[PDB]
């Protein structure tokens, strides 16, 4: 028995270690990309405007920024699961996230809607990762509405856990794309990282919850989150 | 359930491979164009100036990013096969036995007939067992209760064919290749990595996997593996 546990512990250790080394390699990819992004901006600025050199240098800079954001999200995904659990009231966390996105919503003329239920029970979760998830969903919704929209967030008690649903009024998603939407590296945006919903899924998986989506193209979309009241 | 954990770890390694190949593609298409732009700016700029040196620096940086992405890919590259002689009858039986209790409780019938004349192939038993377990679990999920699971093994050419047929719930034909793509799944819970592991192991061995499915009727998955790699 002593050796068998030593064994299972060793296989688990090998997977987490591979994750740690992968995070390091990703951090080292960020360094030449950041160098490339800076040097491509210099060349774009110094190059004669309007020409092919200027266009190519600016496109390459934009691509290097997109690549740094892709690599940061990849690091978030490859990193071993590390959750700082805490008892959190969801109303306060949701309000804080909404206040975090308020300026960008008002700039684009998008309404933030959320009603709080003080009856709502506290959940065992990592508040920073839940923020990173809510913000990713909010950003997706904002990009999709583009202007003149509304975001409705609600929280309710489902069995044991809670369901936070974020509904937008944007372009929606076709049923054909309704499955590749969570697939890594898939995006319909030229300045998009197709890893935001991958990160959302990973974080909600580490929390033992579920992410589901219901969308009608043009009408809008709704992302529903189930998070357990007790992590165990 | 320590088996379930080992399965999950294999799924995570396959996922890391996919993520790495994706970042590599996304990083590599621009790289060549950046290196050319660097070369044009450097030839245009006077020798020794700041634009010249910085252009060489940008080129070297693109080459270094290629080296680092190659490193990530090599790190997630799967270990070579532990090639050993395997009697597939014994393996299929052990695989079904690892599923015996869950199939029994969920009212699932396990049917296999062994051919004594079936040759023993050079393969990795643990990985083949992983492909079999993945196919079986997917099949049980396809039908919670009142189903039958049929496995057949046969010689074919210079190889062997194993077919897993289930009553299940069926998969439409409009989504056939996409079933093998990693992170692809038709259930709310669950990863989309099982058949990704299956395909990775089969292609590692040197064989092929094919699917047949009638909606509402059931699904058949066929594996061809070589006798000597
Ligand atoms: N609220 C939404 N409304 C419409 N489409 C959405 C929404 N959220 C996600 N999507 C779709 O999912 C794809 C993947 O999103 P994600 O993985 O977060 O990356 P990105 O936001 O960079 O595209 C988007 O390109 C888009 O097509
Ligand atoms: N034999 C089958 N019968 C019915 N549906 C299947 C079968 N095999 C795979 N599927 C569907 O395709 C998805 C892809 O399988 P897989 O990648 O293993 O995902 P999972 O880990 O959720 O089982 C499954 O989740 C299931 O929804
Ligand atoms: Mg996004
Ligand atoms: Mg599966």
């Amino acid at each position: 028995s002593r050796q068998l546990l030593q064994d299972e512990m060793k296989r688990k250790e090998k997977l987490v270690a591979l994750g740690h080394l992968a995070a390091g390699v990703a951090h080292e990819i960020r360094n030449p990309l950041s160098s490339i992004k800076g040097l491509a901006k210099y060349f774009a600025e110094r190059a004669p405007a309007g020409g092919e050199a200027h266009q190519l240098a600016q496109v390459m800079a934009k691509e290097a920024d997109r690549l740094n954001r892709v690599v940061s999200e990849l690091l978030e995904l490859v990193k071993p699961t590390h959750l700082a659990l805490q008892a959190v009231d969801l109303n306060t966390l949701i309000n804080h996230s909404l206040q975090l996105v308020s300026q960008d919503a008002n700039s684009r003329e998008i309404q933030l809607r959320f009603t709080a239920n003080d009856t709502l029970p506290e959940i065992q979760a990592d508040p920073d990762r839940l923020t990173q998830v809510l913000l990713n969903l909010y950003l997706n919704a904002i990009q999709a509405i583009g202007q003149h929209g509304v975001i409705s967030v609600t929280a309710s008690e489902s069995g044991a856990g809670v369901k936070i649903s974020v509904t937008d009024s944007g372009k929606g998603i076709a049923a054909d794309q309704l499955d590749a939407i969570f697939t890594p590296y898939f995006t319909t945006k030229a300045e998009g990282t197709g890893l935001g919903l991958a990160v959302v899924h990973n974080i909600v998986e580490q929390h033992g919850g579920t992410i589901q989506v219901a969308s009608q193209e043009g009408k809008g979309s709704t992302f529903t989150l189930w998070l357990p009241v007790n992590i165990t």
